[PDB]
């Protein structure tokens, strides 16, 4: 009596019949079970060799994976479905599953979701893309890893991303080990990545990248850790927030499928309606698949669907090559109508019910692993105008240019204050506000203030706060 | 007797004749003067409204521009050639120059180079792109500004970048005012920019962006200033290093032009060779321009040039529309040969002479403005193993889980040390190395060490250095 229930009935009564009639199962997807309506949300981790997928998961679980280890040059070569289970251990599952393993372990995260770990994308066994597309159809989130340490986008990869088409909304691109590269360089890599991806996925809507280094190791180059913890938090929120709304992603994928189904129905229908009854069959067919892009196109001319909805002409050509046309069924306006109406109105009403559900129970939310909150720790006019005239007395007794004291002179004086170099350098950096290399009266008074401050026994700030900036400070 | 000299003669004797014969001047570019061989290198600053072009220049010169002011909503509407001169002031210059102004001022930077400032690209007066292309042909560097504060890539802009085609090597993309946006957001914008640009310019080679805020104002959000000063330094080196090698960029642009010339020569030649002597002229022409892409293409079939070398078919169609075919000249293998040979062998020998020149005088280098060096300022096993057993005594007297002390307990103890919260929080952050939220024995000993340290009267580090990381530290 819930919403996924409603989705399921909608499917069974409105979609399934059309799929079965135009034999969707032998072209794109087999019919769905209850298992893909009533099962734990999956996240998929993909990327090329040594990008840290396994590490990433290890890190999400803050626990080691029974079957999967981690190493320098490529180690594991198959799909590991990291999922819940009462015992620690493993179990290895026309179709081929010997390239498929299953790991189980008592762990809350695995209560909330399950994480399927993939083989590394090469920088000739199966139809990797095809499987990525199958998962893409089924899965809740797709994590793509790039490592800022060895930026590479292989052909195979861009084929994979080609295969994730229509599901970009499920993609989280994470740029890993950003902590093992000097920052400028990071900028360089990030830039390259987004350029590349930009050209590759081709959508006008930009993918979010999460910048960090997903492992409990110390940070190599630490001067960016704020950003890393932040990005990590964002992604974690995104993952942790999955169980709360699977209904929505389900609904949505149902819509997408629907659209594809409708398209293909039209395709077969038209082919069948083009076929001659008894003789000529052969070449009317071969030619008919010679004229496929014409078909798709015209069908767009007179039906209103998006280039986004159509399958691949050539693959569809392979398969169409495999089928018998005379056996195809004809256009059936009834079932179609059922469809159009379904999505339109029925999904219309499911929306409101959905919202009402989308404020129900955060209990479903993913519980501690790398998610636990205790992991962040248990903890969390102008002042110199009084001494100005004095400072000025000094400053002007130091013979400045035209209001600006040379850097060298400033230094000799400063070092004259018998303070250690380091402190002084920091003070300089703090005081040279327009940062030209000299010190004018105000900047100088500031410097002096800071020197006195340190003399009293005061840690210096690391960034000059507004209240200390000479009043020629900043518009707002 | 120098290299630009040699270039000039090469041009005059090997290129000019071909241009003049196939009337290059009435299609792409007029013939060159000595003035574009013997003149001060230009840099061009472009971008859309309020991106800070004028500010950028102001900042490069560390001086205000006589004619050009700066404001909130769009202010200046023309081209300002900021160039050297003995007096401060201005002077306003079929062609139209009333959209052109000239400013002069005594200033070293203006001794080394001149900077042409442009109107803001709208987010119907002239052929903006065309002029950007003319400058692109002539100019040494092209600065494109985007502001991290209002990321927008207008149609007009992408038309401009479309117009910079073939000269991307001269492009420095700078993302301005990066200091007025929180860092994550910066990442977001940068990402967007590179995605967009990626899709727009279309080359497999990625453009460098320089991230900063080019003005002497204080920094809004300061926690990225290292990067900003760094990027600034890189760009400055790039600009400052121009006079040192104009010969190279000249040579190179000469090559590029050559290639274009050759192409177009072929085009006209073929058209003329297709034209019928006395009658039929009319439609053989109109049709001949109906079949232009066919021409270009076949000419690639049988001549070996790159899609990179060909003009725009449609524009060439407008102009071809303007010309008389019977007046065109025929293919002249001689002049062409002269060309091919020129670039090939002659440029071959110019290279070595060039290198010898490219180690001659850095004196030409741009002198102080924002370039002066004095602007950066006048300034620039494990230790706890001894007290370990003691610390451990405490740690284990605190009843930890299985080697890990809960965060709350750790806190009560720490706060027990009667240190201020802030310090303690910092210490925590420093000590929780695997950053899970508890403290194991080593991490705890570290914490203790740090606490004692602060008690003695010691500033805390801001980043735990390797020598202090418990020996389970980091692979290398
Ligand atoms: N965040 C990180 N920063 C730096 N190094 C890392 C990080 N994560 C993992 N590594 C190291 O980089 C390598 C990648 O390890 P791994 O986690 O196996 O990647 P992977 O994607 O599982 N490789 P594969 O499964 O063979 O495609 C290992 O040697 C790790 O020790
Ligand atoms: N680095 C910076 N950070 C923040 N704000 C800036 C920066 N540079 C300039 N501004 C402000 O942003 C606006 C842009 O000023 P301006 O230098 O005139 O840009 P512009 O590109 O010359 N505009 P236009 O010539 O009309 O296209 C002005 O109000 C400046 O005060
Ligand atoms: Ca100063
Ligand atoms: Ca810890
Ligand atoms: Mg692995
Ligand atoms: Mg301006």
């Amino acid at each position: 009596r819930t919403v996924t229930s409603s989705l399921k009935e909608l499917y069974r009564t409105k979609l399934l019949p059309l799929e079965e009639h135009y034999r969707f199962g032998s072209f794109h997807s087999p019919a769905l079970e209850d298992a893909d309506f009533d099962g734990k949300p999956m996240v998929l981790v993909a990327g090329q060799y040594s990008t840290g997928k396994t590490s990433f998961i290890q890190y999400l679980l803050e626990q080691e994976v029974p079957g999967s280890r981690v190493g320098p040059e490529p180690t594991t070569d198959c799909f590991v479905a990291v999922m819940h289970g009462e015992t620690e251990g493993t179990v290895p599952g026309n179709t081929f599953l010997n390239r498929f393993m299953c790991a189980q372990l008592p762990n809350q995260v695995l209560e909330s979701i399950s994480i399927i770990d993939t083989p590394g994308i090469l920088s000739r066994g199966y139809d990797f893309p095809a499987v990525l597309r199958w998962f893409a159809e089924r899965v809740d989130l797709i994590i793509l890893l790039f490592d800022a340490h060895k930026l590479e986008i292989s052909d195979e990869f861009s084929e994979a991303i080609g295969a994730l088409r229509g599901h970009e909304d499920k993609i989280r691109v994470v740029l890993n080990k950003a902590d093992m590269v000097e920052t400028q360089q990071l900028m360089r890599v990030y830039g390259a990545l987004m350029w590349a991806l930009g050209k590759v996925v081709g959508t006008p809507e930009v993918l979010r990248v999460y910048i960090g280094s997903f492992w409990s190791q110390p940070l190599l180059v630490p001067d960016n850790r704020r950003l890393f913890e932040l990005e990590e938090q964002d992604l974690f929120r995104d993952i942790q927030g999955l169980p709360r709304h699977a209904a929505l992603r389900k609904l949505n994928d149902l819509v997408k499928r629907a659209r594809l189904v409708r398209v293909h129905a039209y395709i077969i229908s038209y082919l069948k309606k083009e076929m001659p009854t008894v003789f000529g069959k052969e070449n009317k067919k071969k030619q008919l698949i010679l004229k496929l892009p014409v078909i798709f196109a015209k069908i767009q001319l007179e039906h209103h669907i998006s280039p986004g909805d159509f399958p691949d002409c050539q693959k569809m050509q392979e398969l169409l090559m495999a089928h018998d046309f005379t056996k195809f069924h004809s256009l059936k306006p009834k079932l179609l109508e059922a469809l159009d109406d379904m999505l339109a109105q029925d999904i219309a009403k499911l929306m409101p019910l959905l919202r009402q559900e989308e404020l129900e129970s955060v209990e479903a939310g993913v519980a501690g692993g790398a998610f636990e909150g205790t992991r962040m720790g248990p903890f969390v006019e102008w002042v110199v105008t009084k001494d100005k005239s004095k400072y000025d007395e000094i400053f002007y007794n130091l013979a400045p240019a035209d209001g600006k004291l040379s850097g060298s002179k400033a230094k000799t004086w400063m070092v004259g204050t018998k303070l250690p170099n380091s402190v002084l350098g920091r003070i300089w950096k703090l005081s040279d506000v327009d940062r030209d290399g000299m010190l004018d009266d105000e900047e100088f008074a500031l410097a002096s203030h800071l020197i006195e401050a340190k003399l009293e026994g005061h840690g210096l700030p690391t960034n000059l706060p507004r209240r200390l900036v000479p009043p020629s400070k900043r518009r707002q």
